[PDB]
DNA sequence: GGGGGAAGGATTCG
DNA sequence: ACGAATCCTTCCCCC
């Protein structure tokens, strides 16, 4: 099996300049401004340019400033980028019919019933990244491997503008010597479990117990990294749909006060209804982070679609229950939909 | 003991 | 180090 990892690099700045060009060259910081005092919030994406200094996604819009007061920093327009992205996955599609859109900036391709050989894939490589970067200016990184896994280690191994392909022997020693915590899935606590556990390589998990890999990360991460550490992973190519939809608010102060809350309760609603379009959710849940940043949540699933004026009352009951059940203040609430008809 | 689901905290990622 | 969606464990009903 062939499996064609595409990565649109630093997506969400290389579209701003797209739309403005004379930005390219530049530093460029595409940030969420949360609006609760000056520059308060923190950076969505930024290129190549900002990233060589340390400003990159998580930063908080402040701490950048000080590393690159000269950069040029953006709001996050995720509807243009969406529509972006669409365009891009649909010329993706004409070289497969297996396709797996992971995000707005990744998708893979089963390309085995359409190459032979890693030669022709990385030969597809560049037809799709020449294609991308001619159709939509976009530049990309492409893996290629034998799963999706290795794929897309592949591509953060040759990002930005890149192509590598990790064939059958590179795979085996990526098992011995790639740092447990640079596999996808693995995130930040799963990784230091791992490590308690005595794995910082992904052979080293045929060395424990499954049993007792199993208590520590869980049963599906378990077989998860001893499929791959056993070079068996082959989960097959498959867009998955989206199983829910919702909005998350952060308030300009923090509070506890119902009349205070529900203005953000109730513009957190009307954009998740405008995002659902045609699909009617059955369950609603209610999401309160807390001014320590913990998050609540509260929710309830009806025998039938919620209407928008059903939302407005259920959610506000959910708020409540919240407010009973915790006595910390409240920093941002929002509201997800799913179990559509 | 276990099947069918609802519920909510846990975890991943930009 | 400051938004979106799915994952994972627990609990409840009931055969």
């Amino acid at each position: 099996m062939i499996v064609l990892f595409v990565d649109f690099d630093y997506f969400y700045a290389q579209v701003e300049e797209v739309l403005n060009p004379s930005l390219k060259g530049k530093p460029v910081v595409v940030c969420v401004f949360s609006g609760r005092f000056e520059d308060s919030g923190a950076v969505a994406t930024a290129n190549y340019e900002a990233r060589k200094f340390g400003v990159k996604a998580g930063i908080p819009i402040v701490e950048a400033k000080k590393i690159l007061p000269n950069a040029v920093y953006l709001p996050m327009r995720k509807e243009v980028y969406q529509q972006v992205s669409s365009r891009i996955m649909n010329l993706l599609r004409e070289y497969s019919e297996k396709i797996e859109i992971a995000s707005i900036d990744e998708a893979y391709l089963d390309i085995s019933d359409k190459v032979r050989d890693y030669r022709e894939a990385y030969n597809l490589g560049l037809e799709i990244k020449n294609k991308i970067l001619e159709k939509e200016k976009i530049t990309v990184t492409v893996g290629i491997s034998k799963n999706k896994v290795f794929a897309k280690i592949a591509a953060d191994m040759a990002k930005p503008n890149g192509i590598k392909v990790i064939d059958d022997e590179e795979v085996k020693r990526l098992i011995r010597e790639l740092d447990i915590a640079d596999v996808p899935g693995i995130g930040n606590i799963t990784a230091e479990k791992l490590k308690k556990l005595g794995i910082n390589k992904l052979v080293d998990t045929l060395s424990i117990e499954f049993d007792k890999l199993k208590g520590m990360i869980g049963e599906a991460k378990a077989k998860y990294l001893i499929s791959l550490a056993r070079d068996e992973y082959n989960e097959p190519i498959r867009t998955r749909v989206r199983k829910s939809i919702g909005r998350i608010v952060t308030m300009k102060r923090n509070s506890r006060n119902l009349e205070e809350i529900k203005p953000y309760l109730f513009r957190a609603i009307e954009e998740s209804y405008y995002k659902l379009d045609k699909r009617i959710p059955k369950a609603i849940h209610v999401v309160a982070v807390t001014e320590d940043l913990d998050i609540v949540s509260r929710g309830r699933t009806f025998p039938h679609g919620i209407s928008k004026e059903t939302a407005y009352s259920e959610s506000v009951k959910l708020l409540q229950k919240i407010l009973e059940e915790d006595e910390r203040k409240i920093r941002r609430i929002g509201v997800r939909f799913s179990k559509f008809i």
